[PDB]
């Protein structure tokens, strides 16, 4: 099963109980964005991140009464149609708001049962993706495909290190390709135990295909209330990219000297084949539109891995 | 019966009839569609060899001036990028794309690929979260039918085409429309089936490697290359990989007879085989700009993946 989260007086995690940390329900988010939850029917704002006032520019109480209808007039009917009752928690809808306080915000919404989860992040506003797609497809074998993928991602993102991290049948991990800035350790060829990415992390990564820690030293921002009014239970946040990273994994990243981390799942035959894993030495908020490019690349790599593995077997 | 290609018309080959379809050499027509321009150049020196006859009007230069310069001089910023992206021996399927600001012609999209020692350069005029939203909707579709319906509707919304269909090949190469989105008033093709020869075997082979082709105006005359043969080889210039390549006159007549002014299909490729086509129709001529066509190319790949996934959920 899972332990209760901390804020419901559950045990603190150790290396004795890696597998049982309820990483999906931390009750908090990373501070480079803001999150609101809301009722599926009424559009009634039920929870907000204590930092919402910053991003939205709204007097705190104003929000926690109001309706999405009021708050987002153009958007609220689109949401209603895009995310019908009963849809999967994996389905997401995005829009760009030109919002008074903040030039442009990206809005990302998904639905978990009766709750809409809304994420707001700063945003903005060429051929590198098309060029990359063809490059991946003409790679002659899996090894070269891995090399092209890591190089392409590094060029698109500027990340200090990009790896392709492949799982063995026992969930032992191996770094089979790597693109990195001069003057970093090489992790190419190294293998790591399965407990570095615990089973409950791997399952969540099979369904929700991108996560990140923008700053491995930033404090999480609580949800208020912490419990969902609807249920008097924790809000599931695993489909939210803003979700606070496990402090065990942030300790792991800090001990490695990483300041910013991001990965994309490569899913083949319904299973987690591996990860595009990125490191930055310093804090780094990759903007939403560039993340989208990596999300596309994730799908394309999933296709090409199967194609390429089929021409060996 | 499968038989080798005839020589093209310009090398004294015969004219194509219903008798001998599968032998038209549709990859070497010696000509392009008039809404863009094409140059060929030597892959090592960058000497310009062939050009479409309309090139002066896209590129704003006399032929003899174009042909008298190397790509190093014509494309000083792109020439080194081309050479890195398209190394000798690379496959003909690999494409490099850039946007140019050309004085006379505005923003041009440049698409380049390499066939042996030849570079092929295509120039076309070029111009929010719809793709991301579509990607997730496709993935959440519960079964093959719902996927097919979401895919057709999405493509129609992105493009404005009068008719978008998902055409699926059977094992005997006969095809069947299995989903479609269509303009009000058009008659339905859903559930109809069509003989294997409607798309002959040399087309289906080419459609497994080069995943997007089009006819922007089914009445437009083709524009010859000049000279027609590659001076490197005194042989035909391979245009299988060029979206500007002239469509087969047999196929344009099949389309005009249907009342179609514009056609476009994306290949859906599963396990190395052509599974089906996203096929679109418009009643009037219609040019879809290169950046919009890129969205369809990306959806072609997504759909190939999702078709595998939906079919595996099915035994
Ligand atoms: C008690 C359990 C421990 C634990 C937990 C844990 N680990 C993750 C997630 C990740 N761990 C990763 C590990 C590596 N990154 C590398 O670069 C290398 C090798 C050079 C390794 C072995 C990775 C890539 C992830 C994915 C996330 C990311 O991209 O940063 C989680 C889940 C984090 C979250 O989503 O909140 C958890 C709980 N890690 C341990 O080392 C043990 C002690
Ligand atoms: C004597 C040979 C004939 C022939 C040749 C031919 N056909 C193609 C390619 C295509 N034919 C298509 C046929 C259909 N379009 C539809 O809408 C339907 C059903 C509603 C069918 C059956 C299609 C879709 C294509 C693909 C290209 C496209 O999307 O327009 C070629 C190759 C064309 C080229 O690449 O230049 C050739 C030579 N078709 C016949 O019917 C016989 C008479």
């Amino acid at each position: 099963p899972f332990f209760p989260p901390l804020y419901l007086g559950g045990p603190e995690i150790t290396t004795e109980n890696c597998e049982r940390e309820p990483i999906h329900i931390p009750g908090s988010i990373q501070p480079h964005g803001a999150l609101l939850t809301a009722d599926g029917h009424s559009g009634e704002v039920l929870q907000m991140s204590l930092n919402a006032a910053t991003f939205l520019g709204q007097e705190p109480t104003v929000l926690r009464g109001q309706t999405l209808a009021a708050l987002l007039p153009e958007q609220w009917p689109a949401l209603q149609a895009a995310l019908p009752p009963g849809c999967p928690d994996a389905l997401q809808y995005r829009a760009t708001l030109d919002w008074p306080a903040a030039g442009h915000l990206s809005l990302t919404v998904h639905r978990v049962g009766e709750l809409l989860i809304l994420e707001f992040e700063p945003t903005e506003a060429p051929h590198a993706l098309r060029n990359a797609m063809f490059a991946l497809e003409s790679a002659p074998n899996l090894r070269a495909l891995a090399e092209v993928a890591t190089q392409t991602v590094r060029e698109l993102t500027g990340f200090d290190r990009v790896m392709l991290y492949k799982f063995a049948p026992d969930a032992t991990g191996e770094v089979i390709a790597e693109a990195r800035r001069e003057g970093l350790h090489a992790f190419l060829g190294h293998r790591f135990p399965a407990s570095d990415i615990p089973a409950q992390a791997r399952a969540l990564y099979t369904r929700h295909l991108l996560r990140l820690t923008a700053d491995t030293r930033a404090a999480a921002v609580p949800l208020d209330p912490v419990l969902n009014p609807q249920t008097n239970a924790p809000t599931p946040l695993g489909g939210a990219v803003l979700r606070a990273t496990s402090p065990m994994h942030m300790q792991y990243l800090r001990n490695m000297g990483v300041g910013s981390s991001l990965s994309v799942s490569v899913v083949v035959g319904g299973q987690l084949w591996g990860l595009i894993a990125c490191h930055h030495q310093t804090p780094y908020v990759l903007p939403p539109d560039l993340r989208t490019t990596l999300e596309y690349l994730g799908r394309l790599l999933s296709l090409q891995v199967q194609v390429k593995e089929a021409l060996e077997h």
